[PDB]
């Protein structure tokens, strides 16, 4: 389950942050060779563009990681809880046995009060 | 006077700048292309010390260039101080004027106290 899914978020950052890189890389690029001459409008305007969009699309991924990661934190307690609840389930069961034990006393009781059944009744 | 310097000072922003974009766009074609085979160790770790010394140069003519401003402005007053010290002498002698006038005054009263002298000396 999340041996995956983790491996998977682990992946994604690593990939994210080489784009960031990249992005960063021709932000720079672009500042140093666009003012050299800025009669070339539209090449400066479209690379701007492209800076600003890959910027926004790694800090999304940085978020929906940071999401992410607390699902799987939810998941990765799977067995925990599977045990918390088998243990819950037995003792369900055991009080169940407890009462109709009793209910069995009191009936038992109640049409033959000995004095046995005032200690079982305890 | 100042009207050069300043002059210098705004060329120097302008060429400080340049070099902050040239040595930013270095510092990150370094990072990608360098990440591509961390082995050329001398070649990433040269170029990172080369970004580190021109961090601080562009950092060092900021500092260098704000306490400059202030010398030059310490300058342009020149005229303004000049005009002032042109009043203050002339001040100063008019004062100078008043006081020998005073003491001849003073010894003409007191020599010969006719009314005219008190008024002469209010």
């Amino acid at each position: 389950g999340s041996e995956v899914e983790i491996l998977k978020a682990l992946l994604e950052l690593k990939k994210s942050t080489a784009e960031l890189k990249r992005a960063t890389a021709s932000l720079r690029a672009i500042t140093e060779e666009l003012k050299k001459n800025p009669s070339e409008d539209a090449l400066v305007e479209h690379n701007r563009a492209i800076v600003e969009h890959n910027a926004i699309i790694v800090e999304n991924n940085r978020i929906i990681a940071a999401v992410l990661m607390l699902i799987v934190v939810a998941v990765g307690m799977t067995q925990e809880i599977k045990k918390a609840l088998e243990e819950l389930v037995a003792s369900t069961a055991e009080l169940k046995r407890a009462t109709a034990s009793l209910r069995a006393i009191t009936e038992e009781l109640k049409k033959n009060p000995s004095e046995d059944a005032l200690v079982e009744h305890n």
